[PDB]
């Protein structure tokens, strides 16, 4: 491999490539936009050892009078509905909302799984506000303690816009422990000195340095019964999540995908890429006819196209290949269907009409042939009718409007096309056409699918195959060819089409 | 080797990896499901050392005082018979039951083996429950003691729904000590602290956090005849089985099995892949017939098939082939049986028949030949009753219905069918037949099984061998190729039959 | 590759190395002139341990106590509104004015996101100044204390020209806590000692010293409730920006770069580079025309120019090329278009009709020929006109007034161009030309693009193509062969067009 080839890789590749990391790095600028803010606050004490006060600023004692002095058994979480809820709410600028619960008792079904009992209340007004646990509605007003339903609750100071709603959980003892001694950290920060630092990450800036004042509060007088320097405080920079360390991820990521599917794709390629692949083998490429962006010939139509200037290169290319030849009959033929056999076929010969040489034209694909709705038809008499024996040799031609050439059209499909092919009749109607026209020219089905190409071939003085740019390979070309060579046909050569322009060439 | 053929491999054999990974992934899933969560309890003391301390707590005295004082020695276990009744039973959320026995003395057998006497106890109500050792039937009620056929049993409270079963062993109190010590252990988390901490596992999480709150008071007790910082408390999340991991592992071990397998029958494939392994030792293949998915002939009842198709292909590339020949014999042979020259021979002269020549097929396997069945019979007077001579030549021919062409039988299996092919009256009977037919067709049974088809192409003119696509290998085809020139008959080529479609190609 | 080949492509792309490296360095310059200088100021004190003292220094309470004694949550800016104002007036030796605030007190809007509040004053003379915050302008005076608006203010000593501004800040304490301490050092130096390091960095020399002076008291008097032995003192040497290692930097930085940038285009060369390369190929180069720097015949203008002498050395190399030649037509032609033909062919008509030969000129570019143009026209009756029936053979011929030479034009834009020149009445005017001149020269479109050259090439005796010296690449020029032989037309060999001179070859 060479460096020139993955970069005209690259370049071609360019839309993929650009799409995908732009792809991600959206999902991670708005993962990045999205995510629920991390702030983390610290409290430095001394001690007067230290490596068993770490465990025992972790143990459930310490921990656990924390969360009966703060009561942080009462979850109260701001309700959004979507995942993406909250986010919004942040960056629109909206304020939170909060409750101050001195005192929940949920009827606690404890059942086997749901072992945390959960409320809804929706904020109805500064005063009072509506409460459903399983579909029983309650209303309370803030002041008074509620005693319903095997329900207790007092709020106080709810600070939100009426319609807000709040999911008030009482999760475990235990839980709340654990929850709380995962986010938080202590550490020497010299394996010597009797310096602690205790670090505690949370989403409420406030709550936080109150949670670990009080550690820090409950123990010392555990202690006693050590000195604080540095009271708990917040960074008011959160620590989660790193934006920036996230995009680039995302880019670098969407990168290196981008990447590893275009190699994939580069080395899953089978088809043909240039004329030099065919002529490697020994197949003359007499021809490359580019895609035509522009029920109508393209040599009628726009007669300036480019794949015409093509065309009509293959015109002068044939004018000296087809010289020294038995007859004037000509078999435009193909490996697979949608090759461009009938395309190339009927624009050749409007483009060999136009010079005033009489061209005609015969569709021998008496199995899906389409080309008498090109030209303009009476779909009567066809090729097939005159083969079977009822029609002349004189009512099936006709003449294309726009064209200046004569056609003959398969006629109703057979069913036995291979079989009428064979009929001396055929052998009698080209002998009798290369008298009266200076060209004629047949389409013919694929010869990978079935055989009347090379039933056809027989009696044509110079056969081509047609090879499509990106579908047909290397493989199927030789195998044609050498199919063709079988049945006592010689291919003069190959004309690649539906040329597309690639930068890697 | 290159990518493009292992991405063909895989996508060929995609059915069997889907199946192979979806079954290891079942299995995994049912056993991520189905075994019995393990909890985990903890417990936190502190050291006022600690490298004879963790000796000390897994001692057998202080293990023996919690077993005797919590009467672990009697094992309760709910029956259910099968290995994944207890799985389904919590997952269709039944509660399991549960008795408190405080007093249990099973006769105690005392065998070479069985040391751990057991009962089985079934539920008939909340008060009364019968009880069987051996087949020895017992009734018992709940708090009158029971003193019984040497068996002394005192229960409470019962908490199971009636028909339950319990199976009740009395085992050994070292084997109860071993179990006690074998899912606890002590750990120091520091190296240098007092803080030692206890875990327990078990698969009831209220009796091991029991039995870990008994061993710490018993070694408490111990000690000042120590410090209790964390009583013993269970997690609510079971440490085992580990889902994620375990499902992880079994995608990743179905996924390898299957690349080995994959791979494995790959490497032990021999028969024929492509023409091109024919061609490269010097094989012109004439054909490659694909598989007919759809007593018949099949160019008769489905003339529109794609085999049929192929077999016009080859038609065509004959009618090529067998020009200057010394006659107008083909003689289609093969190397193995049943790959596929009676079907080959039988279409190739019905389509060769369909074209207006007249054609005479002769069944030459006198062993195993089903031609007659195949085409409507009147099986007197075939091949062999010719060549024995109790026949003329005009009695053996016979007509096709839905054909178009004569054939000749086997006719009655002989006992010396290589003898009788080498008869004059063969020679006579195929120079008589070159003169009223177009074409002769003889089918004839393998090479590489009996010498008749070397007998049998002295008098051909053309000669085709028959390869089945994966069955037949080259070296096969080659041993025929050769077989057939020692005895003085030269092969034109072969016909690859039986093709299917391969990614891999 | 070899040592020549990237020593010569160094001394070819030499300007841009210079100009890219140039860039470089004087963007390094321009940051290290301008970027702020950081001054660092130093003191030393014992310890009478040393690991517990580091972090006592840097912890919130002595950092907050210094903040408060110094006042530094004031932040006082000098106001310049570009990024590079304060370094310019640094350099132009303005000196920076300072105001001694002793009490601010802003509003304290504490949004969500601005956190520290900010003003903006006016300096007007020596003793008043005008305040801004948002929009809302006051007046104040040096002396007397400000409380307005909720603003409360106290101004002492300003030293600065009239109309300077000053941005002052109200940060949070933390967040001036946070700079004290990201700015402050601690170290021990021995590891062992009691001595220990301090070391503060900013931008004012003085301030810094007075800063690490207070923080050196406070810690002196809260451990005797350690010994100060070198008070702090500032280093006149700024430590930032070091400008001699940011100068090499970038100085390397550019030469990396330029080197990367020389080597890609390097590799990303195709077009062709000597005539050696396509004589590799087998074309005989008959020419190297170089760029004539100098509507006009070139070969007449400047008859001494160097690309004229080229065009002599190809005439005499065809005078004994085109011997034996069917007739005294030659036809130069190309692959791409802009490549030379019509520039090559006039001037070789015209160097070949001063040595007093009859030339006659032909543009059979009937597509984008401006000829007529470049020799002074009579537009009518051009090569078109005669081709299409409308003229005369004799009325289509003019004379180019500097030459010495015939010419015939395109004549009009026709719809059918390379239907007109197969028409035989183009053979019949060059049989007719070759009777009455001693040379034919025509000039012809692209190959690559239309077949008109084709087409011409038949009915001439000789042909060259012309390959511009970057544009085309060998496998265009192979290609060109290639189509031009595959249509019975012999090329004779190449010319190469608008060479310069490359010190890499
Ligand atoms: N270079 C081409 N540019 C534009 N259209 C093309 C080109 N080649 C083929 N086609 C069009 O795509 C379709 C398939 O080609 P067609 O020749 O009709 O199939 P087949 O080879 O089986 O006879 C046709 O409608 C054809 O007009
Ligand atoms: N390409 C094929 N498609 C469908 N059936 C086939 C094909 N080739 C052979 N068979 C069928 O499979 C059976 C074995 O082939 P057969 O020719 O009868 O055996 P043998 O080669 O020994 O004479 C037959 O019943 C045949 O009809
Ligand atoms: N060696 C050269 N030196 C100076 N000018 C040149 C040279 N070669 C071509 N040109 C000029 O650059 C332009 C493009 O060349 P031209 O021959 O006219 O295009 P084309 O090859 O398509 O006919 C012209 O104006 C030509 O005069
Ligand atoms: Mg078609
Ligand atoms: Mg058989
Ligand atoms: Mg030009």
């Amino acid at each position: 491999i060479d460096l020139g080839r993955v970069i005209g890789e690259l370049i071609d590749h360019r839309k993929l490539i650009i799409s995908i990391t732009s792809v991600f790095t959206l999902f991670a600028i708005l993962y990045a936009l999205l995510a629920t803010p991390i702030y983390e606050t610290d409290a430095l004490i001394q001690i007067e050892q230290s490596a068993p006060e770490t465990a025992l600023l972790q143990s459930r004692m310490i921990l656990g009078k924390t969360i009966d002095d703060l009561n942080l058994q009462i979850q109260i979480e701001q309700k959004y509905f979507p995942v993406i809820g909250r986010g919004l709410a942040r960056l629109m600028g909206e304020k939170p909302g909060n409750i101050d619960i001195t005192r929940l008792y949920l009827p606690d079904s404890d059942d086997i799984s749901n072992n945390t009992p959960s409320i809804i209340l929706t904020v109805k007004d500064k005063e009072n506000y509506s409460i459903n646990s399983d579909g029983i509605q309650l209303n309370g007003v803030v002041g008074t303690l509620l005693n319903e339903k095997g329900i207790s609750l007092l709020v106080n100071e709810i600070d939100a816009k009426p319609g807000d709603q709040f999911v008030i959980t009482q999760l475990p003892r235990l839980k709340a422990i654990s929850d709380l001694l995962k986010s938080f950290s202590v550490a020497d920060l010299g394996k010597d000195t009797g310096m602690l630092t205790l670090t505690l990450t949370g989403d409420n800036p406030k709550r936080i340095s109150h949670i670990l004042d009080s550690i820090s509060q409950n123990y010392l007088a555990q202690n006693i019964a050590v000195r604080i320097i540095d009271n708990a405080v917040t960074d008011p920079n959160p620590v989660r999540p790193k934006k920036t360390i996230i995009i680039v991820i995302g880019v670098v990521l969407g990168l290196i995908v981008s990447v590893v599917l275009v190699l994939f794709q580069v080395f899953l390629r089978r088809g043909i890429e240039s004329p030099e692949q065919l002529e490697e083998i020994g197949i003359n490429v007499y021809a490359s006819i580019p895609i035509s962006e522009w029920d109508t010939l393209l040599a009628v139509g726009n007669p300036a196209d480019l794949a015409v200037e093509a065309i009509r290169g293959l015109r002068t290319s044939l004018h000296f290949a087809m010289m020294e030849a038995k007859n004037n009959v000509l078999m435009i033929s193909g490996a697979s269907p949608s090759a461009g056999m009938t395309f190339i076929s009927s624009n050749l010969a409007a483009t060999i009409a136009i010079t005033g040489k009489k061209v005609l034209f015969i569709d021998a694909d008496l199995r899906k042939g389409y080309a008498h709705k090109m030209f303009g038809h009476k779909n009567d008499k066809g090729l097939s009718e005159f083969l079977s024996g009822q029609a002349a040799a004189e009512m099936i031609i006709d003449k294309v409007e726009g064209g200046g050439f004569d056609y003959i059209g398969r006629g109703q499909i057979p069913p036995n096309p291979a079989e009428l092919l064979m009929h001396p009749r055929f052998e009698q109607l080209l002998n009798w056409a290369s008298q009266n026209y200076d060209l004629i020219i047949i389409d013919t089905p694929p010869i990978l699918a079935v055989t009347d190409a090379a039933i056809i071939g027989r009696y044509a003085g110079t056969c081509l195959l047609v090879a499509r740019f990106e579908k047909n390979t290397v493989k199927e070309i030789d195998v044609s060819m050498k199919r063709f060579e079988q049945s006592g046909v010689v291919v003069k050569g190959c004309i690649l089409n539906g040329v597309v322009k690639k930068a890697s060439s």
